[PDB]
C-alpha cells in the first residue's frame, strides 16, 4: 500500500506534459527545469544552516528525552517548520514554560508542554536560544530564500531565448 | 558549554567552502558574498522601525509589569516575530481580553492571557494599537521585504560578470 502510495504521486506527475503543447506555457516547463542547480545550491546551503542552528540549540537546551529519533527530530525537523512560520516559542523560551526541580542534576529548569519538545530543558543560556531564534528567522526566512529569488530571476531570463 | 554550542555553528559554517569547487554554483557562493551591504540596509531600516513601532505600542497599552527585560521583550521581540506570521492578538487588541479593574489608577483595564504580556493594559486607544499594527505589517511584512528581493536581484545582475 505504501509502495502504491508513492507510485501514485509518480504517475500524477506525468500530467506535466499536457502543457508542453501550449504555446505559451511551453517555454515555462522548459525553463523551469534549468532551475534544478539553483533549488540544489538552496538545499545544501540550507542544509548546512539547519544542522548548525539545530544542534547548537538542542546542546543549549539539554532535554531530558534525548532518544535518537527525538534529537533528530528536534535537530532537523522542528527548525525546518520554523521556515514557515511554525515557531513553537513555548517549547524553546523558559519564559513561556513552568519552573519545576524535575531534573535532578544542578541547576535550573523548566518543564516545556510540547509533546516532543523533552521533559525538561535547562535555564542558564535561554536569552542566547532566543538571539539564536532571531538570527535564524533573520538568515532562513528572509536571506535564503529572497536569494533564491533572485537567482530564479537571473536563470530564467538568461535561458528563456534557448 | 555554551561557547562550545556557538563553536559548533562556527564549525559547521565551514562546509560552505565544499560548494566552491563545483562550475555551476562556484560563482553564487560569491555573488552571495556581495549582498551584505543590502542585508545591513536593511537591518537599519528594520531596526529603526521596530524601535518606533515597539516603543510607540509599549507606551499606548501601558502594561503594569513594566520590568526592564519585559520592557526590552515587548518592544523588539514581539514586532519582529509579528514579521513572521507570530501576531499575538489576544495580547495587544482589548476585544479579545477579558475587562477587570486589576489596575488601581482610573480609567479602563482589560487582563490579557499572556505570560510575558503584562498583567494589564489600558483601553484608551486600543484602535490606534490596531491600526499601527495594520502599518505595521503593511510597511515591514511587505514594503522592506519586497524592498530587499529588489535590491538582492539588481544586485545578482549586477556582480555574476565579476
Amino acid at each position: 500500500r505504501t509502495v502504491l502510495c508513492i507510485d501514485f504521486m509518480v504517475f500524477t506527475v506525468r500530467l506535466l506534459h499536457i502543457f508542453t503543447v501550449n504555446k505559451q506555457l511551453g517555454p515555462k516547463i522548459v525553463i523551469v527545469s534549468k532551475m534544478m542547480k539553483d533549488v540544489f545550491f538552496f538545499l545544501f546551503f540550507l542544509g548546512v544552516w539547519l544542522v548548525a542552528y539545530g544542534v547548537a540549540t538542542e546542546g543549549l537546551l539539554r532535554p531530558r528525552d534525548s532518544d535518537f529519533p527525538s534529537i533528530l527530530r528536534r535537530v532537523f525537523y522542528r527548525p525546518y517548520l520554523q521556515i514557515f512560520g511554525q515557531i513553537p516559542q513555548e517549547d524553546m523560551d523558559v519564559a513561556l514554560m513552568e519552573h519545576s526541580n524535575c531534573s535532578s542534576e544542578p541547576g535550573f529548569w523548566a518543564h516545556p508542554p510540547g509533546a516532543q519538545a523533552g521533559t525538561c530543558v535547562s535555564q542558564y543560556a535561554n536569552w542566547l536560544v532566543v538571539l539564536l531564534l532571531v538570527i535564524f528567522l533573520l538568515v532562513a526566512n528572509i536571506l535564503l530564500v529572497n536569494l533564491l529569488i533572485a537567482m530564479f530571476s537571473y536563470t530564467f531570463g538568461k535561458v528563456q531565448g534557448n
